[PDB]
């Protein structure tokens, strides 16, 4: 279930995988949830996405210390928006190595974010260049093309049924495709489909602004994105 830890929520998704959830008032929209992931890889922990704020992100690290009690080797953030990179300083204060798409690091200052320390680059087929993602263990990082943003990246967790679409994917029951302020409306549908094709066996799709869902999240998101063109 949903473990409440201060103002955050944690949910175990698999033996070594948890979802972190944090909330921010978006004046005119209410308190918006954002999800990321925590993965135990043997004797270390890997984080996908910060919380919205430094204070919330320090609480993620607090929860990890209580519930896992192993060092956080690295974090990867999935685009330069506040829900994914707003807590970078908390990671850096904690001594955690940080990674983002090169383009996310380029965009970070203008988006009001602190850049990650390290930049990922991607091959033509979308897979991360392995030299740029050293020691990523089971995290398989894929750039699906521009969609939710120009820099959005996605992450599969090897050894599990899980793939993380970040803010690119909404759930199968979503009424509409939101969070589109920086979206690439022409390429969105293809990028959503490319995410699905990159992780063809993943049966649990995790995303920033919906609870985990089946692969119908991907098909439904892509279908709605077809209407943006
Ligand atoms: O408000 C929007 O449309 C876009 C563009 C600016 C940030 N954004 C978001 O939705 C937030 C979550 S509220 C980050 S994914
Ligand atoms: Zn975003
Ligand atoms: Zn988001």
């Amino acid at each position: 279930g949903d473990q409440r830890f201060g103002d955050l929520v944690f949910r175990q998704l698999a033996p070594n995988v948890w979802q972190h959830t944090s909330y921010l008032d978006m004046p005119g929209f209410g308190a918006v949830a954002s999800n990321g992931l925590i993965v135990r890889d043997g004797g270390r922990v890997l984080v996908v996405d910060t919380a919205w704020t430094d204070d919330q992100t320090a609480q993620i690290l607090n929860w990890i210390k209580q519930e896992i009690n192993l060092p956080v080797a690295l974090a990867v953030v999935t685009h330069a928006h506040q829900d994914k990179m707003g807590g970078m300083d908390a990671l850096h204060a904690a001594g955690i190595a940080t990674y983002a798409n090169a383009l996310s690091n380029q965009l970070a200052p203008q988006e009001g974010m602190v850049a990650a320390q390290h930049s990922l680059t991607f091959a033509a087929n979308g897979w991360v260049e392995p030299a740029t993602a050293p020691n990523f263990g089971p995290l398989k990082v894929f750039y699906p093309g521009p969609g939710h943003t120009s820099d959005n990246i996605t992450v599969g967790i090897d050894g599990t049924d899980i793939a993380f679409g970040g803010c690119l994917i909404k759930d199968s029951k979503a009424k509409s495709l939101g969070n589109l302020g920086d979206a690439d409306t022409e390429h969105y549908a293809a990028s959503a489909r490319a995410f699905g094709a990159a992780f063809p066996k993943a049966s649990m799709i995790v995303m920033s602004h919906s609870a985990p869902d089946s692969r119908a999240a991907i098909t439904h998101t892509a279908r709605m994105a077809d209407k943006l063109r």
